[PDB]
């Protein structure tokens, strides 16, 4: 199931308005409080005109409105169920803005939610923009708008959320198609669940961002129910997802074709491991208790040149279990991941011990040292967050997660790691003052400027349980090493919830649930607009363009120009990103230097170490002197 997260305005005054209404099924019939009866377009007699139909709301005072829900009709006929759709709100009737909500709803008869940042508003309006089976008709039996206690400008400077893309799953998983541009999302067999699996099919949902079109899949070619994955971008610019429900199963996904490709069987089933595209573009994985056994599972690397398995048992997972009073079938898990310099990987975390992974002959590990400060040492951080910020400096900036993986409470310690050659012990510092709130089960993106932008979870993590939410996001700023509070959310990202930078600069944030007849499934995702997209008004800030590119390929080491329509003051990549379970361990960030041709002509070289430029897809972005970022141009890294 799921839940509005306002509470039901009383209906008793309002007036709706349809586009169409057949005789017995009235307009009012969708808010006169039966389950039986039913608004429905007209349909037979009256002909049967196609979408868009429209229901409108006159509410007759201000609410403060923070959702609606559709109640289907329940007389086991599908006619009518609303596919695409879009939600706006007025204070005036007449000026309806753009959607505070789009998206579409998955097809059956279970009822349906929009929830959306609190909007004082007098008017309602939900667009059936396509009915869910393609027919002509629309019809709800019950509609309903709900209500926040109280409402809050958000404050200037900030930031903003909005909209919400409405979905028809839940989005735990979740990755950039580097060509399309397009958010491609699993959740498991089905759209709510993965308890009682049969194996061998995900259901997948895409967004594109330009068009706003929200499509549904299900995946079977691969055989793989992808729920609990590992998840990386390897060298050939495929995503590699392992395991999980299916725990040895590797399934890769193409996004030049938009198709799925099964992969070779893993040499250890695994579930909820981390894997990482090493520098040689080779997939390095370990760990992973969650399905497949609970016994100790060593390293092993995909090769995507001859589409194998190897494994490397000398590669030992026993030195990064954490302490986790669940046993092995936690501590192993969600490993914190980086590919480093001459195929070695950097384990930073959840585990207080930090190690070296090393891929040549049958593997190795070396300790690096604890992960502590002059407060201390680490606790264990399980789904804590990890992301390189400045890869040419090797920063990872390390924040919040648990001792154990459930029923702990989470911290607000966060770390700076600062990596040199692989076998040395990096340096670490405390970041700043730490997290203003402490969480686990969150999500962080690196952003085009180098700050790392952190957001949802709860306090204390209780799987399928929106207790102790953390609505407020943070950002860090390396520069200043100060975190910022930005504004708040409305909907709980807890577990199963994923984060996204997406090639326009803003954050893709949604998810959460996936526990079947719980009320805490988010089928959903919020957008968030960073501050530097908006002027010193409030109003979104014009953006430098990129006209041309010298290459959209190159190799490490390599020189790319580009033009712009104006000056631009800094540029950066930012490697494309993979989600789930708090994992990402696909995006990482170059500053670039640039040097400046006249004619707003620039240049700059991909840094010649692989190990830094990890192979794959990379966002471009330029920065005017405001600091505002272009859309990003994708660049393929290769080595
Ligand atoms: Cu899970």
């Amino acid at each position: 199931a799921s839940a509005p997260i306002g509470s039901a305005i009383p209906r008793n005054n309002w007036a709706v308005t349809c586009d169409s209404a057949q005789s017995g099924n009235e307009c009012n019939k969708a808010i006169d409080g039966n389950k039986d009866t039913f608004w429905h377009t007209f349909y037979g007699a009256n002909g049967d005109p196609k979408p868009p139909h429209t229901y409108t709301i006159d509410m007759k005072t201000t609410q403060n409105v923070n959702g609606l829900s559709v109640l289907p009709r329940q007389d086991g006929n599908q006619n009518g169920w609303i596919g695409r759709h879009e939600v706006y709100l007025s204070s005036d009737g007449t000026n309806w803005g753009s959607p505070v909500a789009s998206g579409s709803w998955f097809a059956d008869s279970t009822t349906k939610y929009s929830n959306f940042e609190t909007r004082p508003a007098r008017y309602v309006r939900l667009v059936a923009i396509t009915e869910a089976n393609g027919q002509p008709w629309t019809s709800i039996a019950e509609i309903n708008v709900f209500q926040a206690s109280s409402y809050t400008a958000p404050q200037p400077g900030l930031g903003r959320w909005g909209p919400t893309i409405d979905l028809p799953i839940v989005p735990a998983a979740a990755a950039i198609e580097p060509t399309s541009g397009r958010v491609l999302m699993w959740s498991s067999y089905r759209n709510d669940a993965f308890e009682g699996s049969p194996g061998g099919i995900t259901l997948t949902s895409s967004w594109d961002p330009s068009t706003g079109i929200v499509s549904d899949r299900t995946s079977t070619v691969t055989k793989h129910d992808m729920f609990c994955p590992g998840i990386s971008m390897d060298g050939n610019g495929q995503i590699v997802v392992t395991g999980g429900n299916d725990a040895k199963k590797t399934s890769l996904y193409d996004s030049s074709s938009d198709s799925w490709i099964p992969g070779p069987d893993m040499q250890v089933a695994r579930g909820y491991q981390s894997s990482a595209t090493m520098s040689d573009g080779r997939v390095f994985t370990i760990g992973g208790s969650f399905s497949g056994g609970r016994v100790e599972k060593n390293g092993e690397v995909y090769s995507p040149s001859s589409k194998t398995w190897t494994s490397l048992p000398n590669a030992k997972v026993n030195p990064m279990l954490t302490a986790d009073k669940q046993g092995l079938y936690r501590s192993d898990n969600h490993a914190w991941l980086f590919g480093w310099k001459k195929g070695s990987v950097f384990q930073a975390g959840p585990s207080t011990a930090m190690n070296w992974y090393y891929t040549s002959g049958s593997g190795d590990v070396k300790s690096a040292g604890k992960r502590q400060s002059n407060r201390g040492v680490a606790p264990d951080a399980m789904c804590g967050n990890a992301v390189m910020y400045d890869a040419v400096k090797g920063k990872i900036l390390t924040f919040g997660g648990s001792p154990d993986y459930e029923d702990s409470d989470a911290t607000t310690n966060a770390h700076i790691i600062t990596l040199g050659e692989p076998g040395t012990s990096p340096n670490t510092v405390f970041a700043s003052n730490g997290l203003y709130f402490a969480r686990t089960f969150h999500t962080s993106v690196v952003l085009p400027d180098g700050s790392t932008f952190i957001t949802g979870g709860q306090r204390r993590g209780i799987p399928t349980e929106d207790s102790t939410p953390v609505f407020t996001p943070e950002i860090y700023v390396p520069e200043q090493d100060t975190f910022y509070k930005q504004n708040p959310n409305s909907i709980v990202r807890a577990y199963h919830s994923i984060s996204l930078l997406l090639p326009d600069g803003r954050v893709f944030n949604g998810g959460g649930g996936l526990c079947g007849d719980c009320t805490t499934n988010h089928f959903d995702a919020q957008i968030f607009t960073p501050n530097y997209l908006y002027d010193s008004n409030g109003n979104l800030a014009t953006r430098p363009k990129i006209t041309r590119t010298s290459t959209q390929s190159v190799k490490v080491g390599g020189r790319i120009t580009i033009s712009t329509d104006s000056s631009i003051s800094k540029a950066s990549l930012i490697r494309y990103g993979t989600a789930t379970h708090t994992v990402n361990t696909d995006q990482r960030r170059i500053p670039l230097t640039l040097t400046n041709n006249g004619g707003n002509s620039y240049s700059f070289q991909v840094p010649s170490d692989s190990g830094v430029a990890l192979p794959g897809y990379w966002m471009l972005f330029v920065m005017n002197s405001a600091g505002v970022p272009s859309v990003a141009s994708t660049i393929r890294v290769t080595q």
